[PDB]
């Protein structure tokens, strides 16, 4: 019942939607290559102008597989079904697998690339799962699973980055740069044990998810606009003096009311600063221990916290999460930016008094009494991110609509096993080649639908908001070139924001 | 008892006959070839000259088996044994077995294409079955399972038509053709789940008929001839002046008689128009909604119905059913046109009064009371069209012959699993393969023979009729040639036309 | 809608004979046959419904 | 079906027991589904005639006027001896026993 | 049933256009322009319905 | 007379049926009256009581 | 594929205002205007025929 | 907000906040009616703090 000529599984694909839940299944092909010649190697990149951000990192000879995103995991169809027709969704866990492995060994004489097969050559598989190792992954990066499948998932080398490079530069001096040096993990996969496989063989993983609801609805109304305008309150507002108009006392109209809610936190202050490239935040956050020396300026030791906005109207592009929906390119395009969903939730200000008319207040903090929706998701978002395992934290909800968790799906680690080749002096030397298999992740979906007492029809994502692109414009937004390719969304809301649609009364 | 070295079945061929029913077993080679490079690429094709009939389709990575004919599951042996002998029959069920495969690599150094084997790669397969794809296949289309065995059986590329190219040109404007380019499918087979196969596995698959009987019968008198001369009828006919010649009314003759049914529908009026390619029907049955552009003209929109007539004897030969029998040409050779079978129903008339002689009723549509028999049916007819699914229709026969029914066979779709290779950029560069395998579909036929008190002897198909041809003329009309090739049939009625012998009361 | 039925035409030719207004009849190419319509047809009287 | 090409063909209402002339009456629209909207076009010899008239014919397809909000859901059938295909054009749903 | 649903083709734009089909249209002669016959394009198909 | 939808849906509700749903027909209905009151109408001339 | 959004709906009222099934000022039931509120059925989800 | 849908000339902003409102009718639901010799009674419960 197996064997070299014996499949180990079969192609799994489509979504299956239920009240309750839903299962989507998504079958695609990677491949693997050799990564450093098997050598790990800490860089100290650099990124010459303008620099500092001297980040040093790490590389290993092993690849990883990251399904974090909904595009990955949905098609434009399934995800529209999802985001209409339901209001809370979460996933509930994940079954990865791998197998139909194949590992080709790579014949160069020059031109012509043989690609002979090799039966006997091994691959190693390693999942982590209690993050024991640096994560990888983190969100909004690139390699992500192929959105579109029947395309070729090419994994990406895995490093992480030990310590800053500022830091333990380190420069002349120090014992506070030298013993930060001298203080450095360095973490090989393997000192955990794993399992090797041959092109009979498969192995499969599973998670599960503790998480947090994804809601989504829209509110018609601001928290604070939750009340009865025909009845009167019995309530005093007192005004000072001026500027003559003697001060005075009356209650206030039934039109208007005082609200015990507050807006969302968020920063809207300063701005970012510095060349492209180097780092451009606005909030630098960062750590800097006294007689540290560090040389090159505030970018070296931090990394910035974009968007720092949250909720609150950014009121400007730089504060807007963006982002560029293609691998390729470029300046101006394609970038996706971001609006504002119609929720009455997020888009908030706060405008400070003063004494004649109103001033915008840029900063808020935590106050007690803030209510607030997390950032809208869309298709492209990353599904979670990694809560970093501390002391003490405030509320967690990052800015960027990703769900934090303490441990996410643990990454999959992959690497070729290293062949040698003998040599007269023992020089490494190893053989070349690289495999082939799929990979299929199937991840089931806590999913809650909605009932509403509303008597108007509310909102959907209809597709006939949506673009026209090609070669020439021919064929529409997700469809395919002429040729090419997969026409891409070029802007918002095609992506299909979450809480633009249906409603809730707050 | 399984591997890379057995063999998962073995060859299976010819007919079986009973009284009740008839398997027919055929098993045949096929090869399958990459097909686009793995991509989809909507094409936008048009024909160029003479134009519109601008059909955009669409590719797959996919081919497909079509088993949808006669002359595939019966030798020309079987079929006449089956013509004759029986009055009617139906398919009662499908099995079909996929096994053996081989997948081997192509090897371009240049020239001398090695063609080494690959042990480790896959083979997808998917059976559709429920019809939620489009269902490729289509009637009287070459591709259908090789006539002949021991003829290798290069599979066809699968694509589908998303929409009219016309009608979302778009051109300028429009929010009409807007609207219908906004709104087209994307259909992916990888989107359902398949099963992939090694060279030592195999896929087996059923398909029940609902389907309705062929009827092997002739009809030797119209059924306005059932009557007995002998007897007088009471009945008057009443006759107009004119023209002279008092205006009378007398008993009808005992040799005429009224006759309560009706010719069977059809269209004889108008006529075929415009170039060779282009669209030349003389019916176009199409579908253009306003405010929608469009540009070229009516061949663009529309399909077009041929042929019109159905029964009605066709008075020209652009209303007959005319194929070639061969993929090689030609523009008069060989093709095999049509004749009347000589049953009383088909080849029907109408002649609507006026007052002096008669005039032919060109467009004959329902009526109540009509009689007809469907198309006579030959060796190289399509056995089943697929009827699409809509709310209304009205009585459904196709007029080539065909069987529709609700759901057909399932299309199978099958490709080369993709192996990718390595690049520094992550370029597409799969490795090129293709595979070799064996189909065996075995039908079995419900089947029902004939008893009759005629005393003559009727009519058969002897074979007697048949042509002469090869290189020199020397040997028969479905043997081989000399050298060559096989030898087709030249003209009705070898073939062998169901309808034209046996023998039914009307 | 109004049922179906055929009131156009009229009755043709001299008592006896074949008188219809609608005469069903089937004529394959190549036949010859001489004379004219009524031979070929039985006629579908009454038309009308 | 047919693709009425004019308003006359069309099915319209008022939508408002009050009134008028030209407000406010909804007329209609092809649904963009590629049932419906037909139309068949006859070859003559150069060009093409549009078929006016399209009686029933063997092997015709099409789907039921698309319904909206405000059409009636059901009609009555009027028992008969012999009937052909029923649908009404309004999208009604006739049956034997409202 | 109420069906709702969407027809993305007419009926007739069932087929697989990169296919060739076996069929033959004849054509009369008009108008100068030699009558002849010629297999139907991959493009364009008859259709039944 | 209870035929029509929009009777018995509301925009939202209707909605929610078009979206989300292909094939649809009634079942079943049931209809109840009740709280009857049936008041006299008193005309003297004006203010009809 | 294709919803009814209600983002195609009209504006009215006594002043233009509030959307189309909603209320007016004073008044009302606001009644939809045109195709496609309403929210014709078959013109979204799909079928392959 | 009567500001955030005026709306003013313009919008597509307003005018999506406008044509996104929501109509509420208590007589969606449903509840009881009473006459004079029949009484009506609730409970609830609290979290609270």
């Amino acid at each position: 019942g197996s064997g070299v000529g014996i499949s180990t599984g079969g192609w799994v694909g489509g979504s299956y939607f239920t009240d309750s839940y839903v299962i989507t299944k998504n079958t695609r092909q990677f491949l693997v290559k050799i990564q450093n010649n098997h050598q790990y190697k800490t860089e100290s990149i650099i990124p010459s102008n303008g620099g500092g951000k001297s980040q040093r990192c790490v590389s290993t000879p092993w690849s990883y597989f990251n399904f974090n995103q909904y595009s990955s995991h949905f098609s434009p169809q399934d995800w529209q079904r999802l985001t209409n027709e339901y209001k809370r969704f979460r996933p509930k866990g994940m079954h990865v697998k791998i197998y139909n492995l194949q590992i080709k060994q790579i014949l160069s004489n020059g031109a012509d690339v043989t690609y002979n097969n090799d039966l006997t050559a091994g691959v190693h598989i390693f999942c982590d799962g209690e993050h024991a190792y640096p994560n990888a992954t983190h969100p909004w990066d690139e390699d992500v699973m192929p959105e579109l499948p029947y395309q070729t998932w090419y994994l990406f080398q895995y490093g992480y980055i030990p310590t800053i490079h500022e830091l333990a530069e380190m420069e002349d001096s120090n014992a506070v740069e030298k013993a930060i040096a001298l203080q450095i993990p360095f973490f090989m996969l393997e000192n955990s044990d794993h399992e090797v496989l041959r092109t009979g063989e498969s192995a499969e993983f599973n998670f599960n998810f503790d998480c947090e609801w994804i809601n989504n609805e829209r509110a018609f109304i601001p928290p604070g606009l939750m009340f009865n305008p025909l009845v009167p309150t019995r309530r005093a507002q007192y005004i000072r003096r001026n500027g003559n108009t003697q001060a005075s006392t009356s209650r206030v109209q039934p039109y208007a009311k005082p609200t015990s809610w507050m807006t969302g936190p968020g920063l809207l202050s300063a701005q970012r600063v510095g060349p492209a490239a180097s780092d451009t935040a606005a909030w630098m956050v960062g750590v800097d221990p006294e007689g540290a020396n560090i040389n090159s300026g505030r970018a070296g030791v931090s990394s910035g916290f974009d968007p720092p906005a949250g909720s609150l109207r950014p009121t400007d592009l730089e504060y807007k999460v963006q982002w560029y929906q293609t691998p390729a390119g470029t300046n101006n395009d394609g970038n996706i930016i971001s609006n504002p969903p119609l929720s009455m939730l997020r888009d908030q200000t706060l405008y400070r008094g003063n004494q004649t008319t109103y001033n915008l207040c840029s900063d808020v903090w935590m106050f007690p009494n803030q209510i607030w929706d997390r950032y809208p998701v869309t298709r492209e978002n990353p599904i979670w991110c990694k809560q970093p395992r501390s002391d003490k934290h405030t509320t967690i909800d990052p800015f960027d609509g990703s769900i934090a968790m303490d441990h996410p799906p643990g990454t999959i680690f992959i690497k070729m096993a290293k062949i040698p080749v003998p040599s007269n002096n023992n020089a490494d030397s190893y053989l070349n080649i690289y495999c082939t298999g799929q990979v299929s992740c199937e991840i089931v979906w806590e999913v809650e639908r909605y009932a509403t007492k509303n008597w108007r029809p509310e909102r959907r994502h209809t597709a006939l908001g949506l673009g026209i692109g090609g070669a020439d414009e021919i064929n529409p937004t997700y469809h395919v070139d002429k040729n090419g390719a997969y026409i891409q969304p070029t802007t918002w809301d095609m992506c299909f924001p979450v809480k633009t649609n249906i409603n809730k009364v707050l």
